[PDB]
C-alpha cells in the first residue's frame, strides 16, 4: 500500500502533466496521496492563473463574517457575525490595520504558536465563500471555473442525469480567519488555490481515521453533539494540534503558500487559518472513487447545516432513504 503513513505528499507536475486534471489526480491516488486527505501541488513554473492581481480591489465581499469565538483556547466553537459589504479593496486596507494586521514574528511555527494561544481573543473579519473566479478564461490547466462539473462525473458513473450546478468560491482572509474542522459536502473532492498574499495553514485527518476525530468532536462538544448527530457539518467547531495529540488523533499539517494548490479527498477532516491578507478561490469535485464516500456521507438534518441547490440531487440519488428526513432539514 502506498503512503501507509498517511503522509502529505506534496507534488509537482510538469506542464505536459498539468493538462489533464483527472489523469493527474489519479496518478497522485496511485502515488497514495489521497490517505493523507490533503495534498499539495506546485504548478509548473510555465503556468500562471491571470496576468495580474492589479484590478480586484472592486470586487464586493456582500456579507463580511465577523469569527466570534467561544470556549478555551484550543477547545472552541466560531460563529459568524454579519457585517455590512466592503470592497475588497477596504477589506485588505481592514486587514493590514493595527487592530486586525499579522503580529511579528519570526517564521510560520511561531505564528502557528500564537494563533492557538491567541486566536480566541480576537474577532477577524472572513470574506467568505463568494461565488465567482479570478481565473483568466484563457487559463485552460487547473482553471478551477473549467472543470468537470460533478453532475456531469454522477451521470457518467452512475447513468443519471440531474439538476444543479457546480461553481467556484472566493475567499479573502486575514490574520486570524479560520476554517473550522469539516470534510466536503457529501464527502467530496475539494481544491483551493491560493490567488495572491499572506499564506494558509491545513491541519487534515486521514480519511481512514475520520470517525476519530468524530468521536473526540462528540466529547468535546456534548451539548452540540445531543443536537444533531453530524455537527461537524455545522462548520463552527476548533480543536488544537495539542488537543488533538493529548487524545491520540492522527493528523498532519501543511502550510499553502501563494500560488499553489491544495486538494483535499473525500472524507479528510480539515481545519486551518490564514496568515494575514490573502485570497483564495476553491471548489468541490469528484471522480469515480468519491461515490463511494458519497453514498455513505453523513448529513446533518438539524436544520443547522443548510447547503447549496446542488446537493438535494446528491441524497436523492446517492442516499435515497435518507432523503426525506434530509430535506425536513433544509425545509
Ligand atoms: O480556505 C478556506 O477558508 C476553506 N477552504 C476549504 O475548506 C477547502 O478548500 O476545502
Ligand atoms: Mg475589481
Ligand atoms: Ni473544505
Ligand atoms: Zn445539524
Amino acid at each position: 500500500a502506498q503512503n501507509p503513513n498517511c503522509n502529505i505528499m506534496i507534488f509537482h507536475p510538469t506542464k505536459e502533466e498539468f493538462n489533464d486534471f483527472d489523469k493527474y489526480i489519479a496518478y497522485m491516488e496511485s502515488q497514495g496521496a489521497h490517505r493523507a486527505g490533503l495534498a499539495k501541488i506546485i504548478p509548473p513554473k510555465e503556468w500562471k492563473a491571470r496576468e495580474t492581481y492589479d484590478n480586484i480591489s472592486e470586487i464586493l465581499i456582500a456579507t463580511p463574517l465577523q469569527q466570534v469565538a467561544s470556549g478555551r483556547a484550543g477547545v472552541f466553537t466560531q460563529y459568524h457575525k454579519k457585517k455590512k459589504a466592503m470592497t475588497v479593496g477596504e477589506y485588505r486596507h481592514l486587514a493590514n490595520s493595527k487592530k486586525y494586521q499579522t503580529p511579528p514574528h519570526q517564521n510560520f511555527e511561531d505564528l502557528e504558536r500564537k494563533y492557538w494561544k491567541n486566536r480566541i481573543y480576537n474577532s477577524p473579519i472572513y470574506g467568505a465563500d463568494i461565488s465567482g473566479s479570478l481565473f483568466d478564461e484563457n487559463t485552460k490547466q487547473w482553471n478551477l471555473g473549467h472543470l468537470g462539473t460533478i453532475q456531469d462525473l454522477l451521470e457518467k458513473e452512475c447513468g443519471v442525469v440531474i439538476e444543479g450546478v457546480n461553481t467556484p468560491y472566493l475567499y479573502f482572509g486575514m490574520w486570524k480567519t479560520t476554517f473550522a474542522w469539516h470534510t466536503e459536502d457529501m464527502d467530496l473532492y475539494s481544491i483551493n488555490y491560493l490567488h495572491l498574499g499572506e499564506p494558509k495553514t491545513w491541519y487534515v485527518v486521514p480519511p481512514e481515521h475520520g470517525q476519530r476525530l468524530e468521536r473526540l468532536a462528540r466529547e468535546l462538544f456534548p451539548g452540540s453533539s445531543r443536537g444533531c448527530g453530524a455537527f461537524l457539518r455545522h462548520k463552527v467547531a476548533l480543536i488544537s494540534p495539542t488537543v488533538l495529540k493529548e487524545n491520540g488523533i492522527p493528523f498532519n499539517r501543511i502550510t499553502q503558500e501563494a500560488g499553489e494548490f491544495m486538494v483535499t479527498f473525500p472524507y479528510g477532516y480539515h481545519a486551518g487559518f490564514n496568515h494575514g491578507f490573502n485570497c483564495a478561490e476553491a471548489i468541490n469535485f469528484a471522480t469515480p472513487r468519491w461515490i463511494d464516500y458519497g453514498k455513505m456521507a453523513s448529513q446533518c438534518s438539524c436544520g443547522e447545516a443548510r447547503v447549496t441547490f446542488s446537493m438535494d440531487a446528491f441524497v436523492r440519488i446517492l442516499q435515497p432513504e435518507r432523503y426525506d428526513l434530509w430535506k425536513r432539514g433544509q425545509d
